[PDB]
């Protein structure tokens, strides 16, 4: 047999014998490390236990199958490997995908002192991968740290492909539509988190974010209101108004390194940046081409990583799921 099981964590992992010595990794999906005797590296093994259990789980699983396959680029997933120890489409129960095996998340980072070096250079990766994603067309909407991760020499790689809530733009709260801007949001709320080292709009619902987006940065125009549909403009108009705080007062001097002259100025060109991302109308948000021009980000602009090529969506029963996901991992 090909195969082998084994219990890591509370979960059996039934894999390939090429991956061994499997341990788990962070929280959460249901993730493990592994040695690959064939390559001779360490991976990363995500068990995907019946994917096809419910439309919404089955819609994920093949959707960022499909795009895996799609994408390339140094800053988004790579699969090397997919399988499923099921010998028919009746046995079918479980797939496990394998990647390069990194060495932390982007939640452990963000909980480190930083410097600007480390800060501007994984922001860069973050906006060199959200560019390539919107080069093939996939706006991805719910981009958050703990779907991204890092290798001790800074290189970062997001994890998935989108469609814990907090990183999530206004458009997207408010049901608005949008366009490749709406990641630059979510971008602006880690960049600030990394600053404070405290999540910034940490709410239980979309009623509570809202609240604690308007308390820090103000009541948005009358222009961004009537953009909003009908009953849901109701609503934000008739909130309890904010004039907000200044950026310097949402991420004082307190929060930034003093020591050098390089830092003050580094200091001063973050929030510039954070400034132009954590705005609410995206009409006056900056862009990603923008922000990738912008100083505290273009000393790392290298057009190899920005500029790289890239190469419907109906509903289904939970039966016809299974089939379609059973045939891309057979291909
Ligand atoms: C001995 N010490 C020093 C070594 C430390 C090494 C170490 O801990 N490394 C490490 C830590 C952490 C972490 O989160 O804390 C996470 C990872 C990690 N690498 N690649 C991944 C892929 C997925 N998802 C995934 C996997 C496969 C396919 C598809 C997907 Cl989405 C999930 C998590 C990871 C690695």
């Amino acid at each position: 047999n090909q195969f082998y099981s084994v219990e890591v964590g509370d979960s059996t992992f039934t894999v390939l014998k090429r991956y061994q010595n499997l341990k788990p990794i962070g929280s959460g999906g249901i993730v493990c490390a592994a040695y690959d005797a064939v390559l001779d590296r360490n991976v990363a093994i995500k068990k995907l236990s019946r994917p096809f259990q419910n439309q919404t789980h089955a819609k994920r699983a093949y959707r960022e199958l499909v795009l895996m396959k799609c994408v390339n680029h140094k800053n988004i997933i790579s699969l090397l490997n997919v399988f499923t120890p099921q010998k028919t489409l009746e046995e079918f129960q479980d797939v496990y995908l394998v990647m390069e095996l990194m060495d932390a998340n982007l939640c452990q980072v963000i909980q480190m002192e930083l410097d600007h070096e480390r800060m501007s250079y994984l922001l860069y990766q973050m906006l060199c991968g959200i560019k390539h994603l919107h080069s093939a067309g996939i706006i991805h909407r719910d981009l958050k740290p703990s779907n991204i991760v890092v290798k001790s020499d800074c290189t970062l790689k997001i994890l998935d492909f989108g469609l814990t809530r907090y990183y999530r733009a206004p458009e997207v709260i408010l049901g608005m539509g949008y366009k490749e801007n709406v990641d630059i949001w979510s971008v602006g709320c880690i960049m600030g988190e990394m600053v404070r080292h405290k999540i910034l709009f940490p709410g239980r619902d979309y009623i509570d974010q809202w609240n604690k987006v308007i308390e820090q940065l103000g009541t948005p125009c009358p222009e961004f209101m009537k953009k909003l549909q009908p009953t849901v403009r109701n609503y934000v108009e008739n909130r309890p108004k904010y004039a907000g705080l200044t950026f310097p007062k949402l991420f004082p001097d307190s929060l930034f390194p003093a020591d050098s002259e390089h830092n003050k100025l580094k200091a001063s060109q973050a929030r510039d940046l954070l400034s132009k991302m954590l705005v609410i109308d995206p009409a006056k948000r900056i862009s990603v081409d923008d922000a990738l021009q912008h100083p505290y980000i273009n000393v790392w602009y290298d057009p190899a990583e920005v500029e790289a090529p890239p190469p419907d969506e109906r509903e289904h029963t939970i039966e016809e799921w299974k089939e379609l996901i059973y045939k891309e991992v057979m291909n």
